[PDB]
């Protein structure tokens, strides 16, 4: 066999030259492809080209930046040094353009736009005191973080609501996830057969929460979300000045749930401050997962909203943490150790993919046992409270009630009028006691309501409200805040990180009202930036 | 922050004053409410006064019962003395008087009612007879459980049966369930849809035993199950004088299943004797849970008779227990081990009621599956037998044929006529061989063909039997004992208790057949005290 | 209890020639029966009469095998002595006799039938060249057992394909499973109602697996299963040459899935060589498992195709495997520990029917919803190529136009015509990417339209292939290897065997280009076996 020792010791003496020349022909045949394309139809071809040149740039900056991260360092330490020497008196002429800055845009467009327009900006102004006034530490607040998430947050606001640029590539964005949430379909065919949509949701929801969890896990083995993530976060924390791994965590809640999040840091939870896991907490407890975004979006809601909602969750997330739990300890772990993300054990795509799709059958379970108990109990409450009412002649006496008074002084913070204040009460109350998903399906309910375009009020009850009052609503109830997850977090956590159990109990109800807390900052900047109809 | 200190100091101070206050106020406003809706209407608010009689009531005599404990025991003293004294030529007076009464009730009453109901007492006779010949330790029985517990049993017959406040009392238990188990139906036709009634089984049945099975856990959080199972357990252990550890499972095997009763002493089972673990095991094949009471009255069992077994069968356990495997050894736990059950860990009632969710799905799951295996099972039987029955002339051979002629004098001890005995042997055979589920669906069959009307007999086949040989084929159907629970109640007992997995292995046949025997007891019971139609 | 004791030492005396009396009167009773039959009709009862005789035949062979062993070896050692005298010179005249036989039979049968049946043998000499070639040692290779397992599949082939006998016995045997698979409707049409073909795949074909699986574990728990599988891996040891272990894998997995074959010899698993672990998961991906043969004939694949594809992939693995990994080390375990079973932990058969029952809920949710996310993905897939093929004027592209090109080639060797190589060609990367579900429905599509009778070709396109390509497809699509089965495979007999986790990721790859080599073999033998409709 002396052919198989030369060929083994060619392949070993020049492997880096080979695969290296295989992976430049397999470019070579990718861009010959996109310019034969081009060739032949620009117009037609025009995605395919800007895909291309976008992926080109941005491998070719991050090259650049790993090179040459030292010179750009040295070229840039002048200028802070400069700016560090001159900050003594260049701070408050920056802080009171910032400041005229706020009161011309008050003055010129939210007065212009309507009262709920203020009454928002006040509600902003109001949580934040609140959030502050029961601070744990009230004396080591770091304002830093609050006022740059909050203003990180309102440019997200004007970039995307305000700005036909970003108004065109949300909406874009967004119909492209409608789009790709019907493909579930041609499973959901087969294995339930073309009769699957006499169970509309069991078998054709289901199925999309298992595809999204399929293709997470398979853009998770590829490196993609990583990439993003590390983006973000690199973002925030230059801008915010939080910790490396809170920054992660809390641009990685963006696209995965609370109880996989925390996994982009395994290693280090032990040695985590008890602010950071608070914020970790919160983080876990304001954003929602990609996997149920096409479920949300079937019921009827909005896209573009649930996006910038999940976007603009995370800055609001640090800066309510860093306000209800300031860092009073020093940090251990630095940004190198925070930003590499084991990956998964996987061998290629396809067991990536059958691991994603095997994963999503506990919770498809979970969300249909937990909403069959949740509707039961809901009948039963009100049948039981119908039961009571009749003993004082007000039979209509049930939980929608007393929640729309409950809870209606916080939807009018948001800036929701009179009116649709009662009524989005009902959904934040649905949201705070049982989940997200029954609140989204009455927003569902109600959003068809107001299309079909029927009588707003029948016999003095009203059926439907405005369009902003929905856009609020969806940002309100963009998150996984609830009682019931409180325990499932605290012993996922307490799982990941046993010896860190006592300081994982003390610190998950704050995580849970700073998670409503940033919904709730949210909706206000969105009830504050868009117009009346 | 001087304030807060302040606040925290005063909190610290007087936190007892506080609370205390608070619950007043809520008790105060519950009183208010109830006295108002009186004075508005007094005959329309009668179940709620009712209701708040009956608690203060409770509260005030447990109160009462844990203040003035040793006084009550003091005062009590002296006649237990002279009793003990006199007992020596009292007990044969009393025996006496005991036998007259037994022998009495038997002239008068049974031998009007008819011939069937002297069987019926003559089966329970033959039964406690079998039980004896075939102990463990036949010259180390203990009689005074036995007849205790065969007494307790005679009373609560009487009382539910035999008399017009028992029997309405029980009836209106039953009609509350079946509305209770309607409220499943909110969730099942949100998740299933409209069309959730197109799978009768799948998508309306075990939605009820999810709904009950959070229903059961929010209880168990609640503690109000755990107050109902100390007072039965008192009341057995103080007459029929078992031990604490088994009394306690006894009377929780009412509510709970047989897998998780044991629950409730798990930290003592190590210590446990063989007959206490014996017993344990007896009661859980001898009784159902409330998970899957739903069910069996959805197929169309009687609810009342359902309750009214399931309340009996804790005393017939003990008694057949005890007189299969007596005590030879001393029993270490005492009565405040056992009478404390170490509740769950669920923070508040949201969590409980997840939890209780999350666990009916594997409940759901094996019930479907082994039903659907079963079937199959019985269908390719029923065929195999058919083609072996054609070579003698005679297709007609099935399962049910042979179970009709193998089971038959079982069902005639019981009390059940010639004609519908060979018909209860059938549902005997399946709930032996298979489970209780096609047993009750059989029943059900059998009960809305008598409903219905028609022919008694079509082609000399009788269709259906009489309803006093329905109640007692309730009766007798009414547990967990089959061949195939043996081994998962010995994997999940052997799991709790690893050390005495040998002692386990050793007593769970007979526990299963105590348990069958308790449950036809039982049913001789019913059938002796019911009349024919 | 005198009468105890005596009966307790009565017991213990004679405890043998008790239940061996019991025995024997059930032995007598079943014989009086058959003969009773036989009596009163002989060609009525003639299958019970053959069952019994070969039974009663079997039992004695393997009584007189056990008692006479030594004898019958000693009896058969002096010519074993004679023919390893005269095989230096013997051993040309054998094979000289053989090659004749071989080119004869092409001469007179092969070039008769056609150019295909030719052209399938040269596909099968090129399979084996490349597998030779690409050998991980070549010059280690031990012919034996690939000609012997080659001899062994041609023999089957003859037996089953080319006369009456064995074509009517498969044909019977198939047949037999099909009436089998109807009994589990009897449970789907309970647990899902009389409306459960509304949704065919879901509840009518995933209770068959149910009902399989149950019965395969009630038949493991009977012995059956071990009792033939020791024969066929006898067989395959005495001919091929092979160790007792891989044999008896081999020989179980005809029966048995990829994942619980290898708990036969779980103890020895530490100790097997690379070559017997390599030869392991070959045999484990080259098979398929009872569980799903259901599912498949249902869909409308041949029964007996696939019985004889099973029982043909045993030798072909163990082949392919010897010659792509030869044998370099010492084996260890000896036949004796590899043919004994360590059966499960089944207390009776109703216990074991529980078990098999509870397993199948696992195998069942992976199957549907691997299915759902593997036709999402290929819907998509195909959307976005149409989209790439577009930009060149050519929407008509998708991945069936890919793979009909790219495995044309493996098709056309196996005997397939030119236009039907391209039909196949797109079962085979079905089967290749996503699994053997996908491909054996669209093979069942293809069968029916066939049956249907309509037009071959519509605008240019051919509608289906003949039948003898449809054989060919369900030879060669008749195994578990596809790159999803790798990682689950690593990690269940990494688990098994943690020692060798190492060893095990290491050929994988091999095992699975080998199973797919040996099914493609099958296909080749059962084209040239086959003659042109
Ligand atoms: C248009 C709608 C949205 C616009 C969002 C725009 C948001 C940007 C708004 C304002 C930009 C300018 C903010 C500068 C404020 C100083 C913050 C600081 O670090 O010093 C702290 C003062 O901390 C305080 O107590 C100040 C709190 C009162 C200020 C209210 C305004 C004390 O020092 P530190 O502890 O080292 O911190
Ligand atoms: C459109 C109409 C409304 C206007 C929207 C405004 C949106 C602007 C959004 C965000 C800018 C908000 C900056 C908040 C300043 C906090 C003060 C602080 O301690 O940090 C200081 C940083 O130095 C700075 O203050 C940052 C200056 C850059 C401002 C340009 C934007 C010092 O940092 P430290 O020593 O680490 O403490
Ligand atoms: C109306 C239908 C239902 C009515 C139920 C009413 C049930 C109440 C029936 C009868 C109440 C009176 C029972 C008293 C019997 C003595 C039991 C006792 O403890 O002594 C034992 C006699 O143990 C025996 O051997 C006696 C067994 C035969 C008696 C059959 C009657 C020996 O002493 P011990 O070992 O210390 O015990
Ligand atoms: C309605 C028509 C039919 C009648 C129904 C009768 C229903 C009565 C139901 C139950 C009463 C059955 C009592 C069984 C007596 C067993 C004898 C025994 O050893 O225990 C004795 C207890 O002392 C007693 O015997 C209990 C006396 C109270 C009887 C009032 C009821 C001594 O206990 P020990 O020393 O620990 O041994
Ligand atoms: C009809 C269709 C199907 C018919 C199937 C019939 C199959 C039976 C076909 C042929 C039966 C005769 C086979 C005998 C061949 C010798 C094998 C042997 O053990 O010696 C080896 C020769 O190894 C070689 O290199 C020989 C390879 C070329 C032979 C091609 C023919 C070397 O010694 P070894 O290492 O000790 O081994
Ligand atoms: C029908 C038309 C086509 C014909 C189909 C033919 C089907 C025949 C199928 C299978 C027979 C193929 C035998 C392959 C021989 C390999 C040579 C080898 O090394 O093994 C030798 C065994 O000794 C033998 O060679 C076996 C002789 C028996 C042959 C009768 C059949 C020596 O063994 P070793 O010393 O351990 O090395
Ligand atoms: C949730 C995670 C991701 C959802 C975000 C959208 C991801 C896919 C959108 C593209 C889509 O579905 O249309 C496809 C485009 O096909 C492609 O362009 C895919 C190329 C790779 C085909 O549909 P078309 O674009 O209408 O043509
Ligand atoms: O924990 C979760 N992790 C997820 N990852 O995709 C998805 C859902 N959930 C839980 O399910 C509830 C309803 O969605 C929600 O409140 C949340 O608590
Ligand atoms: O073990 C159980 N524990 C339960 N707790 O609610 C409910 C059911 N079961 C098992 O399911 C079978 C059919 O109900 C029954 O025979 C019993 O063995
Ligand atoms: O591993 C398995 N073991 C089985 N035992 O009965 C049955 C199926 N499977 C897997 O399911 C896929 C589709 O059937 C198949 O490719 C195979 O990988
Ligand atoms: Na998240
Ligand atoms: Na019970
Ligand atoms: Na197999």
């Amino acid at each position: 066999e002396r052919m198989c020792g030369r060929m083994s010791d060619f392949c070993r003496e020049h492997k880096t030259t080979l695969r290296y020349i295989i992976w430049g022909i397999l470019i070579a045949g990718y861009l010959a492809l996109v310019i034969a394309a081009c060739v032949m139809n620009f117009h037609r071809a025009l995605p395919l080209f800007v895909i291309t040149v976008v992926a080109i740039f941005f491998v070719v900056w991050d090259h650049l930046m790993a090179k040459y991260e030292s010179q750009i360092a040295r070229f840039l330490s002048p200028g802070q040094r400069l700016l560090d020497s001159h900050w003594f008196w260049l701070k408050w002429v920056i802080w009171g353009c910032l400041i005229l800055g706020v009161i011309l845009w008050l003055v010129f467009d939210t007065a212009k736009l309507g009262q709920q327009q203020l009454v928002s900006f006040g509600g902003l102004i109001i949580y934040t005191s609140l959030t502050f006034l029961f601070s744990k530490h009230p004396t080591k607040v770091y304002w830093r973080p609050v006022f740059w998430g909050i203003g990180l947050q309102f440019l997200l606001g004007l970039l995307i609501l305000r700005t036909e640029p970003g108004f065109m590539a949300f909406d874009w964005l967004g119909k492209q996830v409608q789009t790709f949430l019907g493909y579930s379909d041609a499973g959901a065919s087969f294995v339930f057969g073309e009769k699957y949509t006499d169970h509309f949701f069991a078998f054709k929801v289901l199925p999309i929460v298992i595809f999204f969890s399929t293709v997470m896990s398979m853009l998770y083995y590829l490196g993609l979300m990583q990439w993003i993530i590390r983006k973000v976060g690199w973002v925030m924390l230059v801008t915010m000045g939080t910790s490396p791994v809170e920054s992660v965590v809390a641009s990685g809640n963006i696209f995965i749930g609370q109880t996989e999040s925390p996994l982009l840091v395994r290693p280090y939870l032990p040695y985590v401050t008890k602010s950071e896991l608070h914020a970790i907490m919160t983080a876990g407890f304001s954003t929602i997962a990609g996997s149920v975004l096409g479920a949300y979006i079937s019921f009827g809601v909005s896209s573009s909203h649930l996006l910038t909602a999940s976007v603009m969750s995370a800055p609001a997330a640090l800066a309510i943490s860093k306000l209800f739990w300031p860092e009073t300890e020093t940090p251990k772990i630095n940004l190198k150790n925070a930003m590499k993300m084991e990956s998964g054990d996987s061998r290629n795509l396809l067991e990536a993919a059958t691991q994603g799709a095997s994963s999503s059958i506990s919770l498809v379970a979970n969300i249909a046992v937990n909403l069959i108990a949740f509707l039961a109990l809901l009948s039963f409450m009100n049948s039981a409270l119908s039961w009571l009412g009749n003993m004082f002649d007000y039979p209509q006496l049930s939980f929608e009630v007393i929640c729309s008074y409950v809870f209606m002084p916080f939807a009018f913070m948001m800036g929701v009028d009179w009116q649709d204040s009662f009524m989005v009460a009902k959904l934040i109350g649905y949201k705070t006691f049982f989940n997200e998903f029954v609140a989204y399906q009455q927003l569902s309910k109600l959003i068809s309501l107001r299309q079909v375009g029927g009588p707003k009020f029948v016999d003095g009850v009203q059926q439907y409200m405005s369009m902003r009052s929905e856009a609020i609503s969806t940002y309100a109830l963009c998150g996984f805040a609830n009682f019931g997850s409180l325990g499932i977090v605290i012993g996922g956590l307490t799982s990941m990180a046993p010896s860190r159990k006592r300081d994982i109990t003390a610190g998950a109800m704050r995580a849970l009202i700073a998670g409503t807390i940033a919904c709730f900052l949210t909706a206000c900047i969105a009830g504050m930036l868009t117009n009346t109809p």
